[PDB]
RNA sequence: GGUGAUGGCCUACCAAGGCGACGACGGGUAGCCGGCCUGAGAGGGUGACCGGCCACACUGGGACUGAGAUACGGCCCAGACUCC
RNA sequence: UAAUACGUAGGGUCCGAGCGUUGUCCGGAAUUACUGGGCGUAAAGAGCUCGUAGGUGGUUUGUCGCGUUGUUCGUGAAAACUCA
RNA sequence: CGCAGAUAUCAGGAGGAACACCGGUGGCGAAGGCGGGUCUCUGGGCAGUAACUGACGCUGAGGAGCGAAAGCGUGGGGAGCGAACAGGAUUAGAUACCCUGGUAGUCCACGCCGUAAACGGUGGGUACUAGGUGUGGGUUUCCUUCCUUGGGAUCCGUGCCGUAGCUAACGCAUUAAGUACCCCGCCUGGGGAGUACGGCCGCAAGGCUAAAACUCAAAGGAAUUGACGGGGGCCCGCACAAGCGGCGGAGC
RNA sequence: GCGGGUAAGACCGCGUGGAGGCCCGAACCCACUUAGGUUGAAGACUGAGGGGAUGAGCUGUGGGUAGGGGUGAAAGGCCAAU
RNA sequence: GAGAACCUUGCCCGCCGAAAGACCAAGGGUUCCUGGGCCAGGCCAGUCCGCCCAGGGUGAGUCGGGACCUAAGGCGAGGCCGACAGGCGUAGUCGAUGGACAACGGGUUGAUAUUCCCGUACCCGUGUAUGUGCGUCCAUGAUGAAUCAGCGGUACUAACCAUCCAAAACCACCGUGACCGCACCUUUCGGGGUGUGGCGUUGGUGGGGCUGCAUGGGACCUUCGUUGGUAGUAGUCAAGCGAUGGGGUGACGCAGGAAGGUAGCCGUACCGGUCAGUGGUAAUACCGGGGUAAGCCUGUAGGGAGUCAGAUAGGUAAAUCCGUCUGGCAUAUAUCCUGAGAGGUGAUGCAUAGCCGAGUGAGGCGAAUUCGGUGAUCCUAUGCUGCCGAGAAAAGCCUCUAGCGAGGACAUACACGGCCCGUACCCCAAACCAACACAGGUGGUCAGGUAGAGAAUACUAAGGCGUACGAGUGAACUAUGGUUAAGGAACUCGGCAAAAUGCCCCCGUAACUUCGGGAGAAGGGGGACCCACAUGGCGUGUAAGCCUUUACGGCCCAAGCGUGAGUGGGUGGCACAAACCAGUGAGAAGCGACUGUUUACUAAAAACACAGGUCCGUGCGAAGUCGCAAGACGAUGUAUACGGACUGACGCCUGCC
RNA sequence: ACUAUAACCAUCCUAAGGUAGCGAAAUUCCUUGUCGGGUAAGUUCCGACCUGCACGAAUGGCGUAACGACUUCUCAACUGUC
RNA sequence: UACAACUUGGUAUUGGUGCUCGAUCGUAUUGGGCCUCUAACCUCGGACCGUAUAUCCGGUUCAGGGACAGUGCCUGGUGGGU
């Protein structure tokens, strides 16, 4: 749920968080951790590519099985549903009857002690992965893939996941959280059930310190920049920039997608706003 | 310890209680009563005189005298008033 | 414009060594409804429930009689009211 | 809104709200109110056996829970409808009635707010008091075909009309305003004003508790007859319609 | 956790717990006021005071970002007193 | 010494003493010591110097940098891309500020020291050969698996009992695509409507048998209940070391609390000395000491975790290892791991205050070497609890196996064997960075006593300094300060500055409010010393005592030590938080929510920034970036995410075009 | 309906012609606007009126507890600032 | 006045069939539009190999796309980003 904090000090009056009362562990499975580090928003050159990002609290990366096909026909137990900061959602560790422990995303309403099976024969209960040949139309799924074994790439959205629509030939149409419908091949794999932490968006940062914690640096407003460094820069006082807003590099709002994409044909329609 | 006489009347130490919605404590009003006016009555109002009590003595306090002091024209101090 | 309602006259009415005005208080005021109110619309049943305290109890079998009336002497000052 | 191919019309797809007929002066719920179905958990009410407890009863200041719609927060949803808002129109004037559209809201989840002509304008519970006409619910019992709103009786809820009574009257009339009992809310002429100040609640809009001054000598209720009605039924007139001829032009 | 309280609550008193860009205040980091200095002790200080002071903190360490570019909690600041 | 404030020695005085002392790193590189001289340098002289001139001085298997491993990142064979140059990045190899392996105390010269000497230890590397003692070249154990003869009432194939449905329309009615018409109505006759008759149906079954196929029953020939000889006759080795491979291990945040110890201190005892120009102390009292390591033993407080057998293909192959599942044994202070600290040895040693002869000062002798109590920011701790913002890698080590194999494993007497380079000095400073012997900056370690909360502050030890111009003069005037009659902001733009309050404990504290605050709001009272309560509460805890899974064990703890607080009585003083140190307060309002950041070197705000929202873009080899390219960021993220822009907590709102 | 008003209608034109809130304010030039509070005296301040030259609702409006080496003003102590 | 970037078409990396539309209702005009397919091309899907270790890369197989896309050259737009 949500616990609103009590306004002891001024910088802590609006800070409301979600209670992680469900976790069971306090130190991640060490056989499945790799080194990571705040990249600082810099490419091979070292020149900053994306602003606002860099610094913050160091984090430890863990490899988690979005490839969930390497094991089929072998069940696993939901060992412990632990928390990784690196990702929005929650990762739950599974014990396989084989003897592997692999990390995966924790779907909504999943609790320790349930059973997990991964294959074309699995049941339809939430938390099971299986190519879309074997999944009824209309169900709600997540952690979807974009081709037969390229690794799930879409709908990791903590709190939202895709909706299957209809199978024709070798493609399936998906209603998906951006409000868009995508034709995609049906040989991919997916899992049934909404993702967990549906209340994550309820967090109120409330304190610049924690924003820094999560890592992003401050944003320097437009009309305050100097005119040399940015189109709206300048103006003794507050002046709109005398022109329609524009990105710091001279391109204003409006369409940006490069159509003609290999997936341009695969897309059905385009997202709607204010409809 | 104190009082003509028991008692937080006063003192010390113990326990945290006592009073409170069958109206505490707070605020405005006003001497109480036998009585006076009214009303068939219950009741309402009210406290002129007389009378039974209370409290007061230029305003605030305190104490002596003795069987008996709120001691009106008894005492002391402080303020006001008037005067030598 | 033609007053039994203004003023003047007469005449009359009530009262009277007092006659009016004013003001306080009771009455009719059952107009704070105990005696002795009402709640549909005239003013009023809260929006409807459970239920603490309080208020109230479906029967007879049994005592103490503290609610009660029962009587006897035993208090109720004087003054005021009622009788002669 | 259409000649960029509208409407219509046919195939397919999407998606949200709501379930006609059953469906009524009917069920239930204490009250708001509640009905397309299926399953899941579950509340309340009634009939016969009357087995058992045995004065446990009633209702309730404060308190606390429930409580239509509108409104507010958070995040989803958002077909239709639709405050506000634009235009078109009538009108002297229309910031409306009407038309085109159309954002809040309307729906979901959790919190809120607690007011309605929240009406049966009637607090709850018990006992008694002539009937007539129906529904639904459950029981029995007999003409007995034992088919059968065939007949009898019973108790619960539910519509209308009616005696006596009561009532200001309209009206109620055993599901009372009757005749009593027990408890609780409430009112004392109309404005002022359910508002100002205050206390409490609410994040708010505001809600709850609840004043005085000054002014008026009436405001209100049911009912009687008029009058009138861009309210209804039945009637009549160069009233209308069909015809001629006319005045409003000129002089007189 | 216990005692009140619910029917479960919720709520409250009591003790424990010690969160906090919480408070006062040294090191450290800053630069608000005044004074002196302004051919100074100093190409920016000294002294009195002055704010934060468990954090968006500070600091050693070594690395990358090169000029019309970097960087820039944005002042036309910094990028070796420029 | 020619000269002497400035140097050497001595006496006193002052100053720092979380440094103005002592160690290092970075840095500098002879500034270290000794000897000689004083032109030049030192803001003066100068015998002195961080001057110059000569000589001397730096001693390591155990400290540090390479032999080791790695982060950020750099380089980069091939490779990809690029007009050239080059830019990328794989395998790899570099890259400390990290991880890994071993040292203590005393003594020593004018300079070095965990390096030299003394005494006592250690851990790594090679080898010895014997004592344990183990095979391959004998052979015993557990099993284990690649081979010939069939079965799952389930149920291939003609049927039976029972259940709902109808393909080749019989019987009956009815509506009538359309045809034949019987009576009436209608425009004068026509069309047409109504009622009915015969079919036909705009809307083709029932009855019965032959045959063939479809749905279950037993059985016929081929499919078993793994052996009957054989072939424990023969090919296999594990020892011992075996990886560019696998697994554990190493291996990790902030904050908080408490307990146990030490460094270290205080008093006691013990030891040695003590007679102080002065009243009184010749020991009751004073001065000084009272230390002692690593390693090797012990393994406590304490922290974490339970023991055997079978099978499982999962960890790129295989595994006795690690994970998993089954049973057996276990909840035993059982077992294992970790582990500061304490006791013993280390140590009959050393050092030691001082005694003696000997002076630029060395040398021999050498007493006591206990206790308690306080107590850390140091250690247990990389631990425990709790939070979200969820807190490196690799190596070494242990262990498991892939490729071998007729000689390794384990200890020890043994004398052997361990590099090179740094090592002097300075190192909050006249030695580094500032052009200087400059009031500046510079990271880590050590942290005494009395007061105090203290790492502030005041005075002091250890130890080092008075940092290089002096002497003399009551003037202005400037600067640093102290005091001031009365008035108290009247100056002045401004109460600028100055003055002022200032601690602890108690009482009581408004408006307002986001119910936290406001609030230390304001305001007030006590505070010194002595005595008593008291030989007080508290902690600590000895002897003794008690108990026992008997030990570094549990109960009491007289004794002893340390000990806040308060109440009463008394007393001195102007004053009792007297020093240093140590909030001015309140009222009304403007702007900004605040913590915060910024114009180094004139502006710290109302600017910036943010936490809140809004709009838009962004379908994942994403949007947008850097890059004439590969490619990298975005992100090892996925619309509850990311980018861009605007406003800026929160509440009411955010109108019209 | 005494007195100054527009609170109603007609004009043009553009798309409309500033709603709530506040308002001589950080915006108000006349201007020291006018009035009242504070002072003996107040061109600053506070509180109102609205004739807003030239406010105004995300280059956000209005209030807002707390915060501030922020702005203005007043008061008691305080003092050689005078 | 240009240019970076973004965007169009033709042309090339370029293949085939079926349909439907034209100027010398039964005789003729070669290209446009669509549906397919693999084979050019892409693939940041998979799985092998170089390899004893290689997420780069190269080759092989398959899988998805597929004559699109990308890329050049000409060209038109937009173009204070320079
Ligand atoms: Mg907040
Ligand atoms: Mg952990
Ligand atoms: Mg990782
Ligand atoms: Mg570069
Ligand atoms: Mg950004
Ligand atoms: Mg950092
Ligand atoms: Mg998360
Ligand atoms: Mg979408
Ligand atoms: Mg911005
Ligand atoms: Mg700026
Ligand atoms: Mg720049
Ligand atoms: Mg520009
Ligand atoms: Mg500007
Ligand atoms: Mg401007
Ligand atoms: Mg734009
Ligand atoms: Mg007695
Ligand atoms: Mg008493
Ligand atoms: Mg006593
Ligand atoms: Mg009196
Ligand atoms: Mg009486
Ligand atoms: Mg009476
Ligand atoms: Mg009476
Ligand atoms: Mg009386
Ligand atoms: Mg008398
Ligand atoms: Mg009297
Ligand atoms: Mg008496
Ligand atoms: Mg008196
Ligand atoms: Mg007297
Ligand atoms: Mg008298
Ligand atoms: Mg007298
Ligand atoms: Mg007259
Ligand atoms: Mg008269
Ligand atoms: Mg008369
Ligand atoms: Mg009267
Ligand atoms: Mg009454
Ligand atoms: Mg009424
Ligand atoms: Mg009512
Ligand atoms: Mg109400
Ligand atoms: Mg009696
Ligand atoms: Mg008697
Ligand atoms: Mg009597
Ligand atoms: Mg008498
Ligand atoms: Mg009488
Ligand atoms: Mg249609
Ligand atoms: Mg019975
Ligand atoms: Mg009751
Ligand atoms: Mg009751
Ligand atoms: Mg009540
Ligand atoms: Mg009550
Ligand atoms: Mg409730
Ligand atoms: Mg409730
Ligand atoms: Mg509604
Ligand atoms: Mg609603
Ligand atoms: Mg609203
Ligand atoms: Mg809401
Ligand atoms: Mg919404
Ligand atoms: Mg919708
Ligand atoms: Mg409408
Ligand atoms: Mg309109
Ligand atoms: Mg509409
Ligand atoms: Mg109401
Ligand atoms: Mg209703
Ligand atoms: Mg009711
Ligand atoms: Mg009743
Ligand atoms: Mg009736
Ligand atoms: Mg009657
Ligand atoms: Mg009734
Ligand atoms: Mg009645
Ligand atoms: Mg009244
Ligand atoms: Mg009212
Ligand atoms: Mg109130
Ligand atoms: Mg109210
Ligand atoms: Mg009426
Ligand atoms: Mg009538
Ligand atoms: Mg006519
Ligand atoms: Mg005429
Ligand atoms: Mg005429
Ligand atoms: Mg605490
Ligand atoms: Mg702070
Ligand atoms: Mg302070
Ligand atoms: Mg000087
Ligand atoms: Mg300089
Ligand atoms: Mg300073
Ligand atoms: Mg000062
Ligand atoms: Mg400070
Ligand atoms: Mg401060
Ligand atoms: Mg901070
Ligand atoms: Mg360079
Ligand atoms: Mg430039
Ligand atoms: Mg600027
Ligand atoms: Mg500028
Ligand atoms: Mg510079
Ligand atoms: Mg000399
Ligand atoms: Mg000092
Ligand atoms: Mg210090
Ligand atoms: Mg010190
Ligand atoms: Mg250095
Ligand atoms: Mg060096
Ligand atoms: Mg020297
Ligand atoms: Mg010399
Ligand atoms: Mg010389
Ligand atoms: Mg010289
Ligand atoms: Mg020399
Ligand atoms: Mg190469
Ligand atoms: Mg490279
Ligand atoms: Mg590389
Ligand atoms: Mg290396
Ligand atoms: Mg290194
Ligand atoms: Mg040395
Ligand atoms: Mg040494
Ligand atoms: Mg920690
Ligand atoms: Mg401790
Ligand atoms: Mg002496
Ligand atoms: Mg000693
Ligand atoms: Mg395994
Ligand atoms: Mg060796
Ligand atoms: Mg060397
Ligand atoms: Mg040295
Ligand atoms: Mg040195
Ligand atoms: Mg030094
Ligand atoms: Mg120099
Ligand atoms: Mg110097
Ligand atoms: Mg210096
Ligand atoms: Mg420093
Ligand atoms: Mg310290
Ligand atoms: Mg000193
Ligand atoms: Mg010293
Ligand atoms: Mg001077
Ligand atoms: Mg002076
Ligand atoms: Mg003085
Ligand atoms: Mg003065
Ligand atoms: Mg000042
Ligand atoms: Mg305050
Ligand atoms: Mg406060
Ligand atoms: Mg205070
Ligand atoms: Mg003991
Ligand atoms: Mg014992
Ligand atoms: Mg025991
Ligand atoms: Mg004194
Ligand atoms: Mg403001
Ligand atoms: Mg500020
Ligand atoms: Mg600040
Ligand atoms: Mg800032
Ligand atoms: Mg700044
Ligand atoms: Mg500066
Ligand atoms: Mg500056
Ligand atoms: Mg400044
Ligand atoms: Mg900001
Ligand atoms: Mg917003
Ligand atoms: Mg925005
Ligand atoms: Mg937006
Ligand atoms: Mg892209
Ligand atoms: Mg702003
Ligand atoms: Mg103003
Ligand atoms: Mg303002
Ligand atoms: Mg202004
Ligand atoms: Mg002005
Ligand atoms: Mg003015
Ligand atoms: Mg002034
Ligand atoms: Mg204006
Ligand atoms: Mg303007
Ligand atoms: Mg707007
Ligand atoms: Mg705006
Ligand atoms: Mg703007
Ligand atoms: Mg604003
Ligand atoms: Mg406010
Ligand atoms: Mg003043
Ligand atoms: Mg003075
Ligand atoms: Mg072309
Ligand atoms: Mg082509
Ligand atoms: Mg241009
Ligand atoms: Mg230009």
């Amino acid at each position: 749920g949500i616990r609103k904090y009590k306004p002891t000090t001024p910088g802590r009056r609006g800070a409301s968080v979600s209670d992680f009362a469900e976790i069971t562990r306090s130190t991640p499975e060490k056989s499945l951790v790799r080194p990571l580090h705040g990249k600082g928003g810099r490419n091979a050159h070292g020149r900053i590519t994306t602003r606002h990002k860099g610094g913050g609290h160091k984090r430890a990366y863990r490899v988690i099985d979005f490839r969930r096909h390497d094991k089929d026909g072998v069940n696993a137990k939901v060992a412990h549903i632990e928390y990784d900061p690196n990702r929005t959602a929650n990762i739950a560790l599974l014990h396989y009857l084989d003897g592997e422990k692999r990390y995966i995303i924790a779907p909504q309403g999943l609790k320790q002690g349930d059973v997990i099976e991964s294959g074309a024969n699995a049941d339809i209960k939430p938390g099971n992965n299986l190519p879309l040949r074997n999944i009824p139309a209309g169900t709600v799924i997540h952690a979807v893939e974009l081709r037969p074994g390229g690794g799930a790439k879409l709908a990791r959205s903590a709190g939202v996941s895709i909706q299957l629509l209809g199978k024709e030939g070798t493609y399936a149409a998906l209603r998906m959280p951006s409000g868009e419908i995508r034709r995609v091949d049906v040989r991919c794999r997916a899992t049934v059930g909404e993702v967990g932490n549906a209340e994550q968006s309820n967090i109120n940062w409330g304190k610049a310190g924690r924003m820094r914690w999560k890592g992003k640096r401050p944003t320097v407003r437009g009309v305050v920049m100097n005119p040399v460094d940015h189109p709206h820069g300048g103006g003794e006082g507050k002046t709109s920039g005398g022109r329609h807003p524009v990105s710091p590099w001279g391109k204003p709002e409006g369409r940006t997608r490069k159509p003609n994409k290999p997936s341009d044909k695969l897309i059905v329609r385009r997202r709607r706003t204010g409809k």
